[PDB]
């Protein structure tokens, strides 16, 4: 009975067990359950999946299967009389920077990736769903109601393809439909460095023994270094500018250049290994390739959990961060790392910390040229305006000054994603990731919104009067009534970004629960975690504490003015100090003696 069994498409790896370094993969990590938060396996449910069939059908895929006695309202319904709003005044969040939502989204892109099914390649199956807006197989199309502009504009529907799902990634019946986690579990840096061998290899420098990655020899940044070009055809970012041609970045996850100031948070993590990769060297003439990059690696990954862990989640979390990831006691491997499903969607907080436009700022922290500010939406897939437009140093000097859109219950997503998101293989700047967000959902068969309140001991809410008392709101819980019919039946996504935000975080009470559980898990059941003793010596350990998103920008770039705290709100040159004032990554400790 024990389905320990299901697992098909996964090429079971041997274990070194004594060797010093993480795998690529994230495979042996746990002893005992050395697959235990490595890639190409099963999200965790941390509950039951549900769906319409109890196996794999969406509920809302038949237009007649209730749930719990209602229709399931259009995901883009829900988008149009709830997440959408007009007015970009007053957004903007007094103490977020904009880094806050883009470290969100690197963090997100180290942990988790549920990819569509590739079954459709050289078929008509993706434009007979585009196209024709049938609902069949992987293809669950989002329908637009009555009333809708985009009826008048793009047709019946938008396109949508289920998520990957485990064992067979074709045929019927599995206990239930389980989505693939595409990426390490583990916060490793995988997003710099690949969750594959076959990628992992193809990113690095294996011309000369410097431990260094593969850098662009197209283009260089005022010298410094840009990510390599991805050299395969449709390219997304050659499509939204056919005349300047310069494709997407290749990086450690496929999605580097979904928008430019990922695609810049991408370019600082590379110059940073390279400029590890070639101080140890210098320290320890000695090391080979092999050891220079998987040293400077582990540094990087080091880097990332504590930027996330003592500077990101107590901002996220506020008041919840100690209930839910109280102070480090050591490695637990009894702790299972592995990301949740839920989790995939609780982290989708940071599409409501999306603002509607993107600035570049001179040395001054001024407006850079006449077209400094840009909307968000000519931003997708746009690695040109790096290359043809002042390299990443301007758009790093915006992540400091300008703000997050602050997450409103009268504005929850910008129309720049609401309305006119890109999306690789469509053609239009037309789509919706709310919608998208509310259709996946439904695509993981999650539970609704009164299950994961039960799941964190939180009340759960079965009138109207009921759902304004939590959601402090009468108009937004009226809404949400109108269209689910029950708060049972609220979709996650939309129904833990309705709660209003705990004190000194950005997200409610059960986000904070789901968020809190999930970076416990992933720190505690962690064999690797920097802080875990014998991972580092305790004189490295004394220099990592000292690291900060200040340095690494001054390091990293040109730019001399940076704030102390750079996720919050800082303005210029007010919380603007020298370089030289911040604290370095002194790498003394790591000197090589040969006795
Ligand atoms: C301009 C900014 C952003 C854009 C354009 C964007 C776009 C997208 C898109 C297209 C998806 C795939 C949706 C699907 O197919 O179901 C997605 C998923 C996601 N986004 Fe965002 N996003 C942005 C910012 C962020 C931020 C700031 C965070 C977190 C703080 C975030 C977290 C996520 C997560 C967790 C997923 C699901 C990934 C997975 O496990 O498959 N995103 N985003
Ligand atoms: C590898 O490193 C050498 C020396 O640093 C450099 O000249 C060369 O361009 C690099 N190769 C690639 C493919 O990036
Ligand atoms: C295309 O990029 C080129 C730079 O080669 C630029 O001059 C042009 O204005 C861009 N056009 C669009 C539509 O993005
Ligand atoms: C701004 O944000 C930081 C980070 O949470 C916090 O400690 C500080 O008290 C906030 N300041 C104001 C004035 O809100
Ligand atoms: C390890 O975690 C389990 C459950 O995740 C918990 O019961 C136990 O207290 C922990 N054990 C240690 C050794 O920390
Ligand atoms: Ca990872």
């Amino acid at each position: 009975s024990w389905e320990v069994g299901c697992g098909a498409p996964v090429p079971l790896v041997k274990c070194d067990e004594n060797s010093p370094y993480r795998t690529i993969t994230g495979d042996c990590n746990n002893r005992r359950s050395p697959a235990l938060g490595a890639a190409n396996r099963a999200l965790a449910r941390w509950l039951p999946a549900e769906y319409e069939d109890g196996l794999a059908l969406p509920f809302g895929w038949t237009q007649r299967k209730t749930r719990n006695g209602f229709r399931v309202p259009l995901a883009r319904e829900v988008s149009n009389k709830i997440v959408g709003y007009l007015d970009e005044e007053g957004v903007l969040d007094q103490n977020r920077s904009l880094l806050f939502m883009q470290w969100g989204q690197i963090v997100d892109h180290d942990l988790d990736f549920a990819p569509e099914t590739e079954l459709g390649s050289n078929e008509h199956s993706k434009t007979q769903c585009e196209e024709y807006c049938i609902q069949g197989d992987n293809c669950f199309p989002i329908m637009f109601p009555k009333n809708d502009p985009k009826l008048k504009t793009q047709g019946k529907c938008m396109p949508f393809s289920r998520a990957g799902f485990v064992c067979p990634t074709p045929p019927y019946q599995s206990l239930a439909r389980e989505q693939i986690n595409a990426v390490t579990s583990f916060l490793d840096a995988s997003l710099v460095y690949g969750s594959e061998p076959s990628l992992a290899s193809r990113l690095r420098n294996l011309s000369s023994p410097l431990g260094l990655m593969a850098v662009n020899q197209e283009a260089w940044d005022h010298g410094l270094a840009y990510l390599p070009f991805n050299n395969k055809k449709p390219s997304p970012c050659e499509f939204i500018n056919t005349t300047a041609r310069v494709p997407c970045f290749l990086a450690g996850d496929a999605r580097a250049s979904e928008q430019i100031l990922l695609a810049t948070a991408h370019t600082l993590l590379l110059r940073e290994h390279n400029r590890l990769a070639r101080e140890l060297k210098k320290l320890n003439p000695h090391w080979n390739g092999e050891k220079l990059y998987q040293e400077a690696r582990k540094i990087l990954g080091a880097f990332i959990q504590i930027i996330t862990f003592r500077d990101y989640l107590p901002i996220v979390l506020g008041s919840e961060m100690q209930k839910w990831i109280p102070p480090y006691q050591g490695y637990n491997n009894s702790v299972d790392p592995r990301i949740s499903n839920v989790f995939t969607f609780a982290f989708r907080f940071g599409h409501m910390e999306v603002p509607s436009t993107v600035s570049r700022l001179d040395e001054n922290y001024q407006p850079w040229g006449p077209e400094a500010e840009l909307p968000l939406h000519t931003l997708f897939f746009n690695t040109w305006r790096i290359i043809k437009d002042g390299g990443i140093d301007p758009l790093v000097r915006g992540l400091l000054a300008k703000k997050s859109k602050l997450m409103n219950q009268d504005k929850m997503v910008t129309s720049e994603l609401r309305n006119k998101l890109f999306q690789p293989t469509h053609k239009i700047h037309g789509f919706d990731l709310a919608a998208i967000n509310l259709q996946r959902c439904r695509d993981h068969g999650m539970p609704g919104y009164n299950s994961w309140r039960g799941f964190c001991g939180l009340s759960q809410p079965k009138t109207l009067k009921g759902l304004q008392t939590v959601l402090k709101n009468k108009i937004l819980a009226k809404k949400l009534m109108d269209l689910y019919k029950t708060p049972d039946n609220i979709d996650i996504w939309i129904g833990g970004n309705a709660e209003p935000m705990v004190e000194r975080g950005r997200v409610g009470p059960l986000l904070a629960c789901l968020l809190g559980r999930q970076f416990q898990q992933i720190r505690d059941g962690d064999r690797f975690w920097w802080e875990n003793p014998g991972v580092f010596t305790e004189k490295q350990r004394d220099s990592l504490q000292k690291v900060s998103f200040s340095r690494l920008i001054c390091d990293n770039t040109h730019i001399t003015k940076v704030p102390l705290h750079a996720f919050q709100a800082n303005n210029y040159p007010h919380d603007f100090v020298d370089c030289s004032t911040v604290d370095k990554l002194d790498l003394s400790p790591w000197a090589s003696r040969e006795n």
